[PDB]
DNA sequence: CGTTGAATGACAGCCGCG
DNA sequence: GCGGCTGTCATTCA
């Protein structure tokens, strides 16, 4: 196995790294590593060194990082530029791994953590520790066990041990129903006090030291509580034992609203799945809570439990241990599924960076092109800051509101990569502007055509057409290392059908699975022995078939996570390859791109229908198009099809038969006119709707710019078995709309969609009826609660207090007395409801942490002082009016049609 | 935290009005 | 009271 590192880190002159060698073995050594950074020369002064601009630059082998440093300011303050890679971590890691880096992450440890702390007197403070460390769950990866840590005696209670046989039995027998999957992988540690725990705990840490750290909210409360209790009761010298260099730094993220501080522990790599969850699961949710995105996941979530937290580990201290080894266990499972640690291992390394900074595009992309740019000994340009200027962005057509029979979408792939490479836009190779014209000017092609010699961007940009720029080069070898892998994918799936029907009837012999390469097929060299094989032959070897299969997936995806990053970075000022003319050049060539071909689109749907100039192309919003297909459907007439899927193949052909080619045809048009290096922009037919052929349904219809709905029947070509709504914006998917209400509207969509009117009319004036008996977090509110304090005067609403958070100050008002009560904090969110005026709380509305119930306190006051007529009113027919009026419909019989003016 | 630019829509507060 | 703006606070397409 060819060697790899864990972590490394940058300490005063030197580099300090943890890695595996060539034998699995960790080891961790300190480098004096010896940078290097360049400045122009004089071409007469024969180099083998250049930017990327062409100019020669000349080395500078520096004595150690200091005077790297030292130089890159000094260099700063005589105005001369100094390029180079100045995280000396990447170069080093280049330098250290010039090679694909293959791992193994066995050799790899991961610990997954979480902590209990009993606190009568609210939250404790990570800052602070006030209150003792009562438990501790933390796996490896490595061992695949759990190490428990259980606090038997303490200011709050002296306790029993905890029981595995217990915690084994069954809900309805006393037990915790602790997965049997885990019940042998536990190691219980009870101690006397929490001295003797916490250092036995800081001792285990030493002994199998975590590469990558995670759990989940580790990084903002597990882990900066054990940093300060043991700070406080130990001293910082025997926390920052928590580094394995003793090296910890306070880092502090003043928020845009407040502040709170994160502990950074030098060699070391804080995943915290929370996050890692947040930003490559693609899916907002009301609420980040373990329990909440457990049950989302894998249909259960944390223990339950009688009474409050803050008295789980008296009154049942069993239950309270069992939770916690149940909660380093959800995300365990929820990493089973979307292997989001595997992933960044994956990503980090094909990059060579620091596995966390997978966080950051800007320090990916900066990783990836530098390595490359190293390979054929070029410098990087060095990194300059930039005013931080908004420039123009896609291009959203303001759709008509209405209803929209039948519907046919093409979306531009990957337009934003696409275009860089078709235009060749990079910093090197800007060959000059050109007078602009308007943008509608080179839409209806009716502009001086910009330049006869360079690529062109409609924003007056022009580039070389002979040179290859960097920027383009290094997506085309990302856009086709995945094709490639996917390619490898696309194999296995073969060999993976191959290998199936060799278990339909195996036969019996001593043999071994047979050695080939599932990235590639089988011919005969293998192909030929796939029956005198055993049956036991087979199976192992569809072990190894399928192993490789997701192989691919997981490069093909970083693939895809990277071409779509890109743009950001790109258009991010820190970024060592920004610029602000690149930037808007390809922002407004896509503007010209899907205006263009909404021309061209509407030109040719009416001439195959030999119309007056109709509007075909109802909206489109930055890659897409959206396109009435009713003149369509009528030129054979509605009548002729014998069913739903009939009308939908029909569309289909018409789609790809006729539509495709005439695009295409637009597209290279439009490429010659710009003159671009090389034509990309591809459409393709996406989803096809309307309502179920002979219904009296609408199909669909649009409220305004990203808001509307469809009924689809068919995807990018997979047919549907029953119609799927696609619905985009409307309150249905605002996080924040209550759930009986996110249910209904949802339901009054489709019924408006696939059945009409009549059926609309009746639903609503059942939920309106029947509105009276909903379990009052159904019809409850959501947002986030920010700014809580800037409003809250005294505990009462000043200046332009919010109606949330005015809510939450009516809830302080309502808690205070109890600290057992649970006070919202600043960042997450929380539920509302109105208030039939003329109540406790004295005000308008209430307030509470999302995903829980209400206090017993306040929840059975509430619950009789809350106003129904105004909730409903505000949250449910309020939206469906404005749903309704788009698709000119009545949520109501008798209406008074005038009521449309003005 | 981490990586853009367009766009809704729930509310709080003035302004202009015999 | 009530319709326009302008302006925070929230969320979301692509």
């Amino acid at each position: 196995m060819k060697e790899f590192y864990l972590t490394v880190e940058q300490i005063g002159d030197s580099i300090f790294e943890r890695y595996i060698d060539s034998n699995g073995r960790e080891r961790t050594r300190e480098v004096e590593y010896k940078p290097s950074l360049f400045a122009h020369c004089p071409e007469s002064q024969a180099t083998k060194y250049f930017d990327i601009y062409g100019k020669p630059c000349t080395r500078k082998l520096f004595a150690n990082m200091r005077d790297a440093s030292q130089w890159i300011k000094r260099m700063e303050d005589i105005g001369l530029e100094a390029l180079g890679m100045d995280d000396f971590k990447l170069a080093y890691l280049s330098d250290t791994y010039n090679y694909e880096i293959k791992y193994d992450h066995t050799k790899i440890r991961v610990a997954n953590f979480d902590i209990e702390v009993t606190s009568p007197d609210g939250f404790p403070e990570p800052s602070q520790a006030k209150h003792p460390i009562d438990a501790i769950t933390h796996y490896d990866s490595i061992d695949d066990r759990f190490y428990v840590f259980d606090l038997l005696n303490s200011p709050y209670g002296n306790v029993e041990e905890w029981s595995i046989e217990i915690a084994a039995k069954l809900q309805e027998q006393g037990g915790d129903e602790v997965p049997s999957e885990i019940i042998d992988k536990i190691i219980y540690m009870p101690f006397d006090n929490e001295k003797e725990l916490l250092m036995e705990y800081l001792n285990f840490w030493q002994q199998k030291t975590p590469v990558i750290l995670t759990g989940w909210n580790v990084e903002s409360f597990a882990i900066p509580y054990v940093y300060n209790r043991i700070k406080n009761i130990f001293g910082e010298s025997t926390a920052k034992r928590l580094s394995p260099h003793r090296k910890t730094r306070v880092k502090v993220i003043e928020n845009m609203y407040g502040s709170r501080e994160i502990i950074t522990l030098f060699g070391i790599s804080v995943l915290d799945y929370i996050d890692l969850y947040k930003k490559f699961s693609f899916t907002n949710q009301p609420s980040y809570s373990l329990d909440y995105i457990s049950e989302f996941e894998l249909n259960v979530g944390k223990l339950k439990y009688d009474g409050p937290i803050s008295k789980l580990r008296e009154s049942n201290h069993q239950r309270y241990i069992s939770y916690n080894i149940i909660a380093v266990y959800r995300v365990l499972q929820i990493d089973a599924k979307r292997q989001f640690i595997n992933l960044s291992l994956d990503m980090g390394y094909y990059a060579k960076i620091q596995i966390q900074s997978v966080f950051s595009p800007i320090k990916t992309w900066d990783a990836i092109i530098f390595n490359s740019l190293k390979e054929q000994n070029k410098v990087i340009p060095q990194g300059r800051s930039h005013p931080v200027q908004p420039y123009p962005g896609a291009f959203v057509k303001e759709p008509i509101p209405n209803r929209y029979k039948y519907v046919m979408s093409f979306d531009l792939t990957s337009l934003y990569p696409s275009i860089i490479r078709q235009v060749n836009i990079s910093p090197e190779t800007i060959a000059g502007t050109f007078k602009v014209a308007p943008l509608h000017d080179y839409i209806n092609a009716v502009a001086e055509r910009p330049s006869d010699v360079y690529s062109c961007s409609p924003n007056g940009m022009m580039y070389y057409k002979d040179r290859d720029g960097v920027v383009p080069t290094e997506i085309t070898k990302v856009f086709n290392q995945r094709k490639e892998h996917k390619g490898y994918m696309l194999a296995a799936q073969r060999n993976g059908e191959i290998i199936k029907e060799a278990l339909h009837n195996p036969n019996l012999s001593v043999d071994e699975p047979l050695d080939v390469d599932y990235r590639f097929d089988f011919s005969d060299e293998i192909k030929e022995k796939i029956k005198k094989l055993s049956a036991k032959s087979l199976n192992e070897m569809l072990f190894r078939a399928q192993r490789t299969e997701v192989a691919g997936m997981t490069a093909q995806i970083n693939r895809k996570l990277l071409i779509n990053s890109l743009y950001g970075a790109l258009g991010n000022v820190w970024f060592r390859y920004y610029d602000l003319r690149n930037a808007t050049a390809i922002t407004t060539f896509g503007q010209m791109a899907l205006q263009w071909i909404e021309r061209k689109v509407n030109e040719y749907l009416n001439e195959v229908c030999g119309t007056e100039g109709e509007a075909f192309v109802l909206y489109g919003d930055t890659d897409s198009i959206y396109v009435s297909a009713d003149k369509i459907i009528d030129k054979v007439g509605e009548s002729k099809f014998r069913d739903t899927n009939h009308w939908v193949d029909f569309l289909d052909k018409f789609a790809r038969e006729r539509m495709e080619p005439a695009i295409d045809r637009g597209f290279r048009e439009m490429c010659e006119y710009m003159n671009n290096k090389q034509h990309l922009m591809f459409m393709d037919r996406e989803a096809i709707a309307g309502p179920p052929l002979g219904s009296k349904g609408i199909g669909g219809f649009w409220t305004g710019k990203k808001r509307y709905a469809l009924n689809v029947w068919d995807m990018e070509g997979t047919r549907y078995a029953e119609p799927k709504l696609k619905i985009m914006g409307l309150e249905t998917q605002k996080s924040s709309t209550p759930k009986a209400v996110q249910k209904a509207l949802k339901e009054c969509i489709r019924r408006m969609l696939q059945e009409g009117e009549e059926s609309l009319q009746e639903y609503f004036k059942e939920f309106e009826k029947e509105f009276r008996q909903l379990n009052y977090i159904s019809i409850a509110s959501v947002s986030s609660a920010n700014n809580i304090a800037k409003y809250d005067v005294g505990g009462f609403p000043g200046p332009k207090c919010p109606f949330h958070i005015r809510g939450i100050l009516t809830y302080n008002r309502a808690i205070k007395g109890n600290i057992d009560a649970p006070q919202v904090v600043e960042g997450e969110k929380v539920y509302v409801l109105p208030l039939r005026e003329g109540n406790p709380f004295g005000d308008k509305c209430i307030a509470w942490p999302s995903g829980t119930e209400i206090t017993d306190l306040i929840k059975d006051d509430v619950l009789h002082w809350m106003d129904y007529t105004v909730l409903l009113e505000k949250t449910f027919i309020k939206p469906l009016e404005g749903f309704t009026s788009a698709a000119k419909l009545d949520y109501e019989k008798k209406a008074s049609l005038f009521d449309m003016f003005d």
